[PDB]
Formats: C-alpha cells, sequence, structure tokens
C-alpha cells in the first residue's frame, strides 16, 4: 500500500505531516496539559527517546 502520511515533528521547524511508513518512525510530538488547557508542541525529554513537557505543564 501507499505510505501513511503521519504527523511528526522535524525537531527544528514545526510539527507537520510526513510520508512515512509503519515500519518507520519519527520524532512524535507531545500534548502538554496545563490545568484545563491542552497544547501540542515538539520537545524531547532527557533520557534517550522520550518526550517531556515544559515547566508549569504536564502530560495530556
Amino acid at each position: 500500500d501507499r505510505c501513511r502520511y503521519t504527523l511528526c515533528c522535524d525537531g527544528a521547524l514545526k510539527a507537520v505531516s510526513a510520508c512515512l511508513h509503519e515500519s518507520e518512525s519519527c520524532l512524535v510530538p507531545g500534548d502538554c496539559c496545563r490545568g484545563k488547557s491542552r497544547l501540542t508542541l515538539c520537545s524531547y525529554g532527557e533520557g534517550g527517546n522520550g518526550f517531556q513537557c515544559p515547566t508549569g505543564y504536564r502530560q495530556c
């Protein structure tokens, strides 16, 4: 079948849609929850291959 346009982050640009396959992965974004306000940005979390949230925010 044809690639499955997924939404990944470039790490330095802006989360967009890329033509990647299921056997392929990319820097997936993260939705930071703040009380009652959700937000989606690109940010990694010190460790290896995980996403984190900014100070004052949380994981959605």
